[PDB]
C-alpha cells in the first residue's frame, strides 16, 4: 500500500532542519529517542516516504505549522528496500513548511554497522564499554528515522543522555551540559552544518583528550587513558595537513571543531563524520622509536585521506553512489599529493606506484567493471565500496593534474567547491568545472567520460621511424573497446645530451607525433602519470633496455619501474617474449633506487612462487640466484640497521627478505644470532625496526623458536609487533602447526577471527601450506560464512589468497566445481570468477613461456 515502489526516494518532500534526541542504556544495549525534522515540500504530496530500519514506534505526531498542535499521523513501513510512510491528513503544498518528530525504542548493535555496543578490557580486570556509530552506507535509516540518501542534506543538533564519567562526544561542538534527575547528564550540541545523513555521529565513552588549537581552530585526538600519550605525530601531522588542505583549496574548515577519535577495537572503520573523525585503535598509535618507518607512512597516510574529505565529500556530497569513486578517488590522490608537499622524506610516491601497478593488474580482468555504474539495489551500493575505484579514480584524476597544468588543476577545484558548496553534485559537475578553468573551453572533460563509463585500461603500441614515432590504442586484451582519449607523454635524447620532455593526445586507433630531431631512445607515461601500458617493438624495446645498461639513470626511478612492471607482465601473456624482460633487468646490478627493485622482486618472485607449486623447485631455485647474482653486490652493501632515508630502508626490508627467505648468503647467520639474542631477553633487547620481520621469520622454524614466539603474541600490546610475529609464525614448514593457528583463528580461540585472512593468505604462499589453505576454505567454508558475509573483503581475500598461485586446468576444474556444487549466488561472485580467470591465465603464461624458460638454463 506503500506509494513509493523505487528504490531512490522521493523527489517530492525535503527536509530542512534535524534536532535528535537518544537516550543510550548501553548496559541494557537499548535505547529510545525522538526525533526533531523540518520539511518544505516542494511538490503537492499526500504522503511522505523515509527511511526507517528497526524501531519501536509509539506516537506519530503531525504538525501544520500554523498552530502549536500536532496531529496522529498513521504509519506505514516497507523496509525490503527500507522505507517508512507518513499518511499525512492535511496534504501538504509547496514551501508549507511542516514539523517532523518522532520516538523510537531500539536495540544498540552487536554488528559495527550502526548504533553499536562493545566492550573493552582495562588495563585492570575492569570491562569498560564504548559505543558509536558508522552508517555510511545507507545504514542510519536504523537509530534516528530519516532520509538516508546523500542527496537530502540538512543541519543537524543532537542530543542525548550521559553519564558522568563517559565523554561524550559528536560532530558540532559542545553547548548545553545540565545535570538532569537520576545523576545522569544530558550534553548537547550546536546545529550542524547542511550535511548529508552519512556524516552524523554519535559517540559515547570513556576517553582523554589532547589538544592544540590553531588559528581558530580548536584541534583535538580523543582517545581511552591507556594511551593519551601516543597520540603525538597524528596532531603534529593532523595539524601540518590542515593547513596544506586549507591552502590549496582556499576555503577554512566551517566548524571550529576538529575531533580525532581512537575507537579501542579493531573490528571498526575509519570514517569522516564531520568533526568527528573515526578511526581504529592502533590506526593512530606511533612512538618515534620502535614502530617502522611503513607505520608511520599508515598514520601520515590514513589522516589525509580522512582528513581531506571534510572538504570534499562533505561540502560537496555525492548525490548519490554513483560516483563514490569520486570522493575517494580525489582524496586518495590528496594522500599522496598531500605527502609529496609537505612530508617529502617519505617518498610516498613509491607507495603510489605500486597500488597502481597492482591496481592495473586487476583491472585487465573481464570481472572489472566501469569505475561510472548505475545502482538501483543494495547489495549494488555495497559492491562499489571496492578498493579498485577509489585507486583508479586516483590514477585518472593524477593524469588530468599531469596533462592539464597542475595550478590549473588547483583552481579547477576551488571553483567546484564553492560553486556546488554545502550540496549535492554529479560527477559530471566535476568535469565541467576543468572546462571553464582551462584556458580554452576546448579540452572538454569528455575525455574523461570515455574511462569512467567503460570497463578496462588502454594498450598503446608504440613504433617508432626516423623522426616519426608512431601510436596504435588497443584494449588490454586475455588471449566494448569503445576508445580512449590518451593523454600520452614522452622524452627523447636522440642527439647526444637533447633532452625533449613534451605532450600530446591520441583520440584515435591510431596517430604518429613528429619528431624535431632523429631520437635513439623514447619513453612514454613518463613517471607513469597515466593509466596505460606502452608496448614498443622489437626494435624500439631493444634501444631503451641498452641505456638501462649505460646511463640507466636518464629516466626516473618512476619511468624504470613502469618498464619492468610493463615488460613482466606483457610477456605473461605471450606478447614479447620473456627472456627479454630478463635481458632489461641485467642492468639492476647498477640500481640505487628502491621502487626499481621492489616490483622487479615481485615479478620474480610470483614466477618462483608459480614454478615451485607446480614442482620444478630446481629452476625457481636457479631463477633467484641470477636476480640475487645481480643484485648481490646491493645486499651486501646493507647494513643490519634502523638507518636511512625512509625510502632507503625499505629498500633494506626487500631485499633482506629475498636473501632470507631463498636462504641466500650469510642473511639466515646474521639473523638467527639476533633472534637468539632477541628470545634469551624474555622479548627484552632492541630488534632494529625494519628487519624485525625477517628475523622472526628465520627464527620460527626452530621448534624453540615458534614456541618461545606464540607466547609472545599472546601476551604483549603492540600489536604492529604482535601481527610482524604472527607473519613468521606462518613462516615454519611442520604443516601440523599451521593447521592449528587457521584452525584456532577460525574459532578464535588463542588469536582473533579477524587476523585468519592473513593466515590462509600467509600460509599459501609458501610450498609447505599450499594445499593446505585451499582445504581449510573448502572443508571449513560453512563457518566462513556463518562468520563473514558472503561477499566480504575476508571471504574475496581468501578466496583469491587460497587459488591465486594455481596452475593447472585440473586444479582450475576442482576450483570451479566446489564453488558451482555449493550455490549458484556463490558462483556467480566477484571474487570466485576473478579467481578462476587468474587459475586460467597462470597456465597460459606456462603454455606461453615455461619451455623458453626450461632451455635459459
Ligand atoms: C582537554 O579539554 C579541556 C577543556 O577545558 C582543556 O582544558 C583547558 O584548560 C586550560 C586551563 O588553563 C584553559 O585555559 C584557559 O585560559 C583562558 C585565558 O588564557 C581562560 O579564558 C579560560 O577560561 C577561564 O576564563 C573564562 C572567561 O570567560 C571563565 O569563564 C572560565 O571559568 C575560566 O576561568 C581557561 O582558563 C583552556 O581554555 C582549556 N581548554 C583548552 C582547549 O586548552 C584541556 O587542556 C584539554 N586537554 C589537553 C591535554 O590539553
Ligand atoms: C605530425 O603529427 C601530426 C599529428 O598531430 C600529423 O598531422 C596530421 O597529419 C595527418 C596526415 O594524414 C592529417 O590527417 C588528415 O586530417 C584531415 C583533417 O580534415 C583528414 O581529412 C584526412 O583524412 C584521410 O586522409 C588520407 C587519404 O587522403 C587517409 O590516408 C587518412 O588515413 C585519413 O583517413 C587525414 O586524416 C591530420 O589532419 C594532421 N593534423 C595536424 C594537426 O597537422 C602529421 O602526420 C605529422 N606531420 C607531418 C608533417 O606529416
Ligand atoms: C543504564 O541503566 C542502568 C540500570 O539498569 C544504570 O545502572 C546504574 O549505573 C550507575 C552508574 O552508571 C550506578 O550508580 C553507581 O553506584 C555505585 C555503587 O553504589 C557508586 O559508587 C557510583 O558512584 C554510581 O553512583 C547504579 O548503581 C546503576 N544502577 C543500579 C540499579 O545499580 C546505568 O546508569 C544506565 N546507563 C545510562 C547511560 O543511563
Ligand atoms: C557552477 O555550477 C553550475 C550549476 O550549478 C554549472 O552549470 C553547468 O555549466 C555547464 C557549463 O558548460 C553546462 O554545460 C552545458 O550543459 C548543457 C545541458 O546538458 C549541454 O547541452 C552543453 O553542451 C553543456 O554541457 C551545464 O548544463 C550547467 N548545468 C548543469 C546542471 O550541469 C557551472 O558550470 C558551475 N561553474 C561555474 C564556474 O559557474
Ligand atoms: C645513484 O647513482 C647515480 C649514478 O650516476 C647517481 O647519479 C649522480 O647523481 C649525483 C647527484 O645528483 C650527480 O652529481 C652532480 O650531478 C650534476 C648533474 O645533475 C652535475 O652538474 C654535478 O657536477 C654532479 O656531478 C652525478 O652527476 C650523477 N652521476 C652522473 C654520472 O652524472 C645518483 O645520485 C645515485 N643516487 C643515490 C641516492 O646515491
Ligand atoms: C587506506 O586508508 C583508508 C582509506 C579509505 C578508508 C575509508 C573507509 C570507509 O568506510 C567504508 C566502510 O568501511 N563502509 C560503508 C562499511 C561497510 C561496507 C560494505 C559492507 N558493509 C559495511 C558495514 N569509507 C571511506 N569513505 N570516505 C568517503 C568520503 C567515502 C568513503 C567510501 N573511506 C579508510 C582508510
Ligand atoms: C530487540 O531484540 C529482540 C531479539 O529477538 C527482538 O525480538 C524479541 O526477541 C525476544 C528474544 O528472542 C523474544 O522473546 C520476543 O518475543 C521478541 N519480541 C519483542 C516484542 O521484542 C526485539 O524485537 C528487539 N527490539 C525491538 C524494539 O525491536
Ligand atoms: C513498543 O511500543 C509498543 C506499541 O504497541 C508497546 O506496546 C511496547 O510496550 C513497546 N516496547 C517494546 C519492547 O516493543
Ligand atoms: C518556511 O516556509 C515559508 C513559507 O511558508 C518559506 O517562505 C520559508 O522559506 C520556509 N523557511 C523555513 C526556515 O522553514
Ligand atoms: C594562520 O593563518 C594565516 C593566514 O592564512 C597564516 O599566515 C598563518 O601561517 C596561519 N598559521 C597557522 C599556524 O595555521
Ligand atoms: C624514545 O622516545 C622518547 C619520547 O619521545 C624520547 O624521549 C627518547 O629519547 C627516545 N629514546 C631514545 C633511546 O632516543
Ligand atoms: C564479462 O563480464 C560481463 C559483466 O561485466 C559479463 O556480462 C560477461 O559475460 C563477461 N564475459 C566473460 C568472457 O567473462
Ligand atoms: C659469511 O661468513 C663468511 C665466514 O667465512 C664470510 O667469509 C663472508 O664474507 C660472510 N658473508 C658476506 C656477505 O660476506
Ligand atoms: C617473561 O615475560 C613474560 C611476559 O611478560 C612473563 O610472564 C615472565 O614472568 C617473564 N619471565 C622472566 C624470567 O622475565
Ligand atoms: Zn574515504
Amino acid at each position: 500500500l506503500f506509494p513509493w515502489a523505487q528504490i531512490r526516494l522521493p523527489t517530492a518532500v525535503v527536509p530542512l532542519r534535524y534536532e535528535l534526541s537518544l537516550h543510550p542504556n548501553l548496559t541494557s544495549m537499548t535505547f529510545r529517542g525522538s526525533v526533531t525534522i523540518s520539511v518544505q515540500a516542494l511538490q503537492v504530496t499526500w504522503n511522505i516516504i523515509l527511511h526507517s530500519t528497526g524501531h519501536n514506534i509509539s506516537r506519530v505526531t503531525f504538525m501544520s505549522a500554523v498552530s502549536s498542535q500536532e496531529k496522529q499521523a498513521e504509519i506505514l513501513e516497507y523496509a525490503y528496500h527500507g522505507q517508512i510512510a507518513i499518511v499525512a491528513p492535511e496534504a501538504l503544498l509547496a514551501g508549507h513548511n511542516y514539523t517532523l518528530k518522532i520516538e523510537y525504542s531500539a536495540n544498540i548493535s552487536s554488528s559495527y554497522y550502526g548504533f553499536y555496543g562493545f566492550s573493552y578490557t582495562d588495563e585492570s580486570n575492569e570491562k569498560k564499554y564504548f559505543a558509536a556509530t558508522q552508517f555510511e552506507p545507507l545504514a542510519a535509516r536504523s537509530a534516528f528515522p530519516c532520509f538516508d540518501e546523500p542527496a537530502f542534506k540538512a543541519t543537524f543538533i543532537i542530543k542525548i543522555i550521559r553519564d558522568e564519567q563517559y565523554t561524550a562526544l559528536s560532530n558540532m561542538p559542545k553547548k548545553s551540559s545540565v545535570v538532569l534527575d537520576d545523576g545522569l547528564v544530558q550534553d548537547e550540541f550546536s546545529e550542524s552544518v547542511k550535511m548529508s545523513t552519512y556524516l552524523v555521529a554519535f559517540i559515547v565513552g570513556e576517553m582523554k583528550n589532547l589538544s592544540q588549537d590553531v588559528n581558530g581552530t580548536l584541534v583535538s585526538i580523543y582517545a581511552v587513558p591507556e594511551k593519551i600519550g601516543q597520540v603525538h605525530y597524528a596532531l603534529e601531522t593532523t595539524v601540518k595537513l590542515l593547513e596544506f588542505f586549507q591552502n590549496y583549496f582556499e576555503i577554512q574548515y566551517p566548524l571550529k571543531k576538529l575531533d580525532l577519535v581512537a575507537i579501542p577495537d579493531f573490528e571498526a572503520g575509519a570514517m569522516e563524520n564531520w568533526g568527528l573523525l573515526t578511526f581504529r585503535e592502533e590506526t593512530l598509535l606511533y612512538d618515534s622509536n620502535t614502530s617502522s618507518m611503513a607505520d608511520r607512512k599508515l598514520v601520515t597516510k590514513i589522516i589525509a585521506h580522512e582528513l581531506a574529505h571534510q572538504w570534499f565529500g562533505n561540502l560537496v556530497t555525492m548525490k548519490w553512489w554513483n560516483d563514490l569513486w569520486l570522493n575517494e578517488g580525489f582524496a586518495t590522490f590528496m594522500e599522496y599529493f598531500s605527502l609529496e608537499k609537505i612530508f617529502k622524506e617519505l617518498s610516498s610516491y613509491e607507495d603510489f606506484l605500486d597500488a597502481r601497478f597492482k591496481t592495473m593488474k586487476k583491472d585487465s580482468l573481464n570481472s572489472s567493471h566501469p569505475i561510472s555504474s548505475s545502482v538501483q539495489s543494495s547489495e549494488q551500493i555495497e559492491e562499489m565500496f571496492d578498493s579498485l575505484s577509489y585507486f583508479k579514480g586516483s590514477s585518472l584524476l593524477l593524469m588530468l593534474k599531469t596533462y592539464l597544468s597542475e595550478d590549473v588543476f588547483q583552481h579547477a577545484v576551488v571553483l567546484y567547491l564553492h560553486n556546488h558548496s554545502y550540496a549535492s553534485i554529479q560527477s559530471d559537475d566535476l568535469w565541467d568545472s576543468f572546462n571553464e578553468v582551462t584556458n580554452q573551453t576546448l579540452d572538454v572533460k569528455r575525455m574523461m567520460k570515455t574511462w569512467t563509463l567503460q570497463k578496462g585500461f588502454p594498450l598503446v603500441t608504440v613504433q617508432k621511424k626516423g623522426k616519426e614515432l608512431f601510436i596504435q590504442q588497443e584494449r588490454f586484451f586475455l588471449n566494448t573497446s569503445y576508445l580512449w582519449h590518451i593523454p600520452l607523454s614522452y622524452v627523447t635524447e636522440g642527439r647526444n645530451y637533447s633532452k625533449y620532455q613534451s605532450v600530446s593526445l591520441l583520440d584515435k586507433k591510431s596517430g604518429v607525433i613528429n619528431l624535431t630531431e632523429e631520437v635513439l631512445w623514447v619513453k612514454v607515461n613518463i613517471n607513469m602519470n597515466g593509466y596505460y601500458i606502452v608496448h614498443y617493438a622489437d626494435d624500439d624495446w631493444e634501444a631503451l633496455i641498452h641505456q638501462l645498461k649505460i646511463n640507466p639513470y636518464v629516466l626516473s626511478d618512476k619511468d624504470r619501474a613502469n618498464l619492468i612492471n610493463n615488460i613482466f607482465e606483457l610477456a605473461g601473456l605471450g606478447k614479447v617474449p620473456l627472456k627479454r624482460a630478463f635481458d632489461l633487468i641485467n642492468y639492476l646490478g647498477n640500481e640505487n633506487h628502491t621502487a626499481p627493485i621492489t616490483e622487479a622482486l615481485f615479478q620474480t618472485d610470483l614466477i618462483y612462487n608459480l614454478l615451485e607449486k607446480l614442482g620444478y623447485m630446481d629452476l625457481a631455485s636457479r631463477l633467484v640466484t641470477r636476480v640475487f647474482k645481480l643484485l648481490q653486490n646491493q645486499i651486501q652493501q646493507q647494513t643490519w640497521t634502523d638507518e636511512g632515508t625512509p625510502s632507503m630502508r625499505e629498500l633494506r626490508s626487500a631485499l633482506l627478505e629475498f636473501a632470507c627467505t631463498h636462504n641466500l648468503g650469510n642473511c639466515s647467520t646474521t639473523a638467527m644470532k639476533l633472534f637468539d639474542d632477541w628470545m634469551a631477553s624474555n622479548g627484552t633487547q632492541s630488534l632494529p625496526t625494519d628487519v624485525m620481520t625477517t628475523v622472526f621469520k628465520v627464527g620460527a622454524k626452530t621448534d624453540k623458536g615458534w614456541s618461545f614466539l606464540l607466547g609472545k603474541y599472546i601476551s604483549i600490546g603492540s600489536e604492529a609487533e604482535k601481527n610482524k610475529i604472527l607473519e613468521a609464525l606462518a613462516s615454519s614448514e611442520d604443516v601440523r602447526k599451521l593447521y592449528w593457528l587457521m584452525k584456532s583463528s577460525l574459532n578464535g580461540d588463542n588469536f582473533r577471527t579477524q587476523k585468519l585472512s592473513f593466515i590462509i593468505r600467509t600460509v599459501g604462499r609458501h610450498f609447505p601450506g599450499h594445499l593446505l589453505a585451499w582445504d581449510f576454505v573448502k572443508e571449513n567454508w560453512n563457518k566462513l560464512v556463518q562468520k563473514f558475509p558472503l561477499g566480504s573483503y575476508t571471504i574475496q581475500n581468501i578466496v583469491a589468497g587460497s587459488t591465486y598461485l594455481f596452475s593447472t586446468k585440473t586444479h582450475l576444474s576442482e576450483v570451479q566445481a566446489f564453488f558451482e556444487n555449493q550455490s549458484e549466488a556463490t558462483f556467480r561472485l566477484r571474487c570466485v570468477q576473478e579467481a578462476l580467470e587468474v587459475i586460467q591465465l597462470n597456465i597460459q603464461w606456462m603454455e606461453k613461456n615455461l619451455k623458453s624458460l626450461t632451455w635459459w638454463l
